[PDB]
This record gives C-alpha cells, structure tokens and sequence, in this order.
C-alpha cells in the first residue's frame, strides 16, 4: 500500500538533482532519478547506524512518510510493480555494486540486492586486475542494456576503490501516434548560445494532452507512448531563453498540478529528432543534498561486510535517448495515419528552443527520465 510514497521521494529527488546538476548554454541534462534512487537503495541496504540515518535524511524518505524500517520493502514493491505490469514500453536496467573480490560479503546484502533492487554484484580485483575489472563491468552494462550503453569506464579505476555503485537504464517504446517520416524536414532550432542550428524536425497533427500557462511562461504537451502507460511531457518556455527560469521555478508539487490540468487536444507538434548521451559521477551532487557518510572514512557498512572498512567511491550513472518518428528506435513502426488539414483551428507546439521534458509512467506517476535540451 502507499506506493505513492517512494514515487514522491524519487520525484522530489528528481527535481532537487535537476536544480543542482551543472548547466551551460552548450550542455544538455539527461538522467534517471529512478535508476539513481535504486542505486542509493543499494547503499541504504549496506549502511548501518549514523551512516544509514544520514542517507535516510539526505535523500528525504522521511519527508515522504517512509520509516527507515520500510525503505527496502518500498523498493521491493516498486521493483515488482514496474516489471510485472505488462507494457508495450520496456526498461533495460544495469544496476549493480562493483565490490573488491577479496571483501567477504554478508549473504543478507546479496538477498536484499536481489529482492529489493534486481541488482547484480560484480566482485572484481580493483588492486591488481585494473583493466580486467572495467572489461567485466563494461561487458556487463553492454549485455544488461542490450547494446544501448556499452562503457561505464574508459580507463582502469584508481586502485584505492573498493565499492562503486553503477546504474544505467534504457527506455524502449513506440509513439501511440507515429510521426509520418515524409513530413520530417530540416528546421532551425535556436540553441541556448542564441545561434540557430538546422535539425531533422518531425511534424504531426497529433492528439496529446496540452495546456498553455502564459502566467508561468510555459506551454506543456504530453506525448503518449503506445499503451498510454508512458508519456514524454515537454515543458516549452514561452520565452526563447526561458529554460533556466522555468527549471528553477518547477517543483515536484507544481509539475503534478500542471500535468493534471492538461486537456486532450489535436495540436501541430514540431519535434526535433534529438539525441542525448550523458554520464555522471554523482558523489559531489549527492553530498550537496546531505548524503555524505556513505562516501566517508569510518562509514558503517557492517550490512555488506563484517571484516573491512568500506566506503562508496561514487555513484556512476549513464543513459542515452534518441527521438524518431516511431518512438525510441529508428524505424520502429511501419503503419501511420495521414491526417487531413483541420479547417477550424490547430494549436502549434513548436519545440525550436531550449526545453525541459520528463518521461513518466502515467499510472504510477514515477518520473523515469528528466531532460533539459539547451543545444542540438
Ligand atoms: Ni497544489
């Protein structure tokens, strides 16, 4: 029951992280608060005492009415729910703890990583097997994401590292209404550096949930995937330069109030065929949110090992997305609806300047992906 609780904690975490991640006119943001949260659950499973209480507080489980004795079981229920509701859309996740092979592991940690997180444990030799370790990890992410994410590490890791938390995830899905490839054309997209660039721009008279919010300087359109259980929610600033103010203004509560008011409507969508590929070493950003002890000397990890001084070296996150006429995949759909011109009115939603977006499960309300596009 109260499945909303971990979802709220994760979605609040999503917005905190979006507020704090590095931004520039030249840099795009793209991350899974869902996969990063599962990764912080692995840390929670292993930490005890003040190391665990510090993570508990810093992530904010108690602010969403989750007692610490209920965290692992809330992950377990969210885990079973996402991969047991049958769906046209799929998530391929690489979630694991890479631990020095010569640390003895408590069986309970193994059991919790399995049932709570569907997480793997990669025992590797971080001291002597430097290149073999990254070869193993990189092979693991490659197979877990079915060739979408193929490297977590281009170089051996520092020989000091004993525990590193990995989370890569790929979303696959098809538009409920596929765009007609014959209508895709080169169109200007105004980057955040205020130079226009020419990009493949999809065009469709497409049923979406839409509302204009001129007072908040945002137009919003929710573009559903097939099955209606997933969507891409695009927040397009009224001002060409409005993205940083919009991102600062957005909160988990406000986003929920805005999405509720969207009305089903046929709109002319202009959507660049954009591509994102991002990696984060998240330790410093997590420190800034009050998560510190899990990364420190004298971190209590008597949940993982009764016989070594473990600290988490880092939380390594990597993800990737392409937009196509069919959805996530190039030529992933072969049927199409050729729409007659409307003769009464058609709203335009033209994504031709920096914008923010969320891929959500519309039933559970989980935010799977947060995006900011400053630059194509
Ligand atoms: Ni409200």
């Amino acid at each position: 029951l109260h499945e909303d609780r971990l979802t709220l904690a994760n979605n609040r975490f999503a917005i905190s992280l979006l507020h704090n991640l590095p931004t520039s006119t030249e840099t795009n943001i793209f991350f899974s608060p869902y996969s990063i949260s599962v990764a912080l659950g692995m840390a929670f499973a292993g930490a005890r005492g003040e190391t665990r209480e510090d993570l508990f507080q810093g992530f904010g489980y108690p602010r969403s009415d989750i007692d610490d004795d209920a965290v692992l079981e809330a992950y377990a229920s969210q885990t079973r729910r996402l991969k047991s509701l049958r769906s046209n859309s799929t998530l391929d996740a690489a979630i694991g703890a890479a631990i020095h092979e010569r640390i003895s592991l408590l069986s309970s940690f193994e059991d919790v990583l399995n049932n709570s997180f569907g997480a793997d444990i990669l025992k590797v030799d971080f001291i002597n097997g430097g290149q073999a370790a990254v070869d193993v990890i990189n092979g693991w992410v490659h197979r877990k994401t079915r060739g979408k994410i193929n490297l977590l590490f281009g170089e051996p890791l520092e020989t000091i590292i004993r525990l590193v938390l990995l989370n890569a995830i790929y979303f696959k899905g098809t538009w409920d209404t596929v765009f007609d490839q014959r209508l895709t054309t080169k169109k200007p997209f105004m980057n955040a550096c205020s130079t226009p660039t020419e990009v493949d721009t999809m065009r469709g008279e497409v049923y979406v949930r839409h509302k204009s919010f001129p007072l908040l300087g945002v137009d919003i359109a929710e573009i559903p995937y097939r099955g209606m259980d997933y969507s891409m929610t695009i927040l397009l600033p009224t001002r060409i330069d409005g993205a940083e103010v919009l991102k600062r203004n957005i909160t988990e509560h406000l986003l929920q109030d805005l999405v509720k008011q969207l009305v089903e409507q046929q709109v002319t969508v202009y959507l660049p065929k954009f591509k994102l590929e991002t990696e984060y070493l998240l330790k410093d950003h997590l420190k800034k949110l009050g998560i510190n002890r899990i990364f420190g000397s004298g971190a209590d990890f008597s949940g993982i090992t009764h016989d070594a001084n473990l600290a988490v070296s880092d939380v390594v996150h990597k993800t990737v997305l392409e937009v196509h006429e069919a959805g996530t995949e190039a030529a992933g759909a072969t049927g199409v609806i050729i729409v007659a011109e409307s003769l009464v009115e058609s709203v335009e939603f033209r994504v031709d300047h920096p914008f923010i977006f969320f891929i959500r499960n519309t039933q559970t309300k989980d935010i799977l992906f947060v995006g900011q596009v400053n630059h194509l």
